[PDB]
């Protein structure tokens, strides 16, 4: 007998997919939360890693954000990180109405 049926994962190479935020290094420490758990629960909602710049570094981009994962599941994951950028920005502005 002799069978090889099976389907390429390629998830090696997946799991190897870094994704990079542009976002003000200002909102960086303001997505991570108060002590650190509002980034904690997304990266395990998607189970993916984000990790953001050391501004003290400065030769890296303090406005760019890391995330390890799947390609997939990263983008699931840096949605947040923008979706609320956006609501902050205005955020003790001056709203209308």
């Amino acid at each position: 007998g002799s069978s090889g049926s099976s389907g390429e994962q390629e998830d090696r190479a997946l799991r190897s997919f870094k994704l990079s935020v542009t976002v003000d290094p200002k909102y960086h420490p303001k997505i991570i939360g108060r002590k650190g758990a509002v980034i904690t629960q997304i990266r395990l909602e998607h189970d993916v890693n984000i990790q953001f710049p050391d501004k003290d570094d400065g030769n890296q981009p303090q406005d760019q954000i890391t995330i390890t994962g799947y390609e997939k599941n990263t983008e699931a994951a840096r949605d947040a990180i923008l979706r609320i950028v956006g609501e902050l920005e205005q955020m003790s502005g001056p709203s209308s109405g």
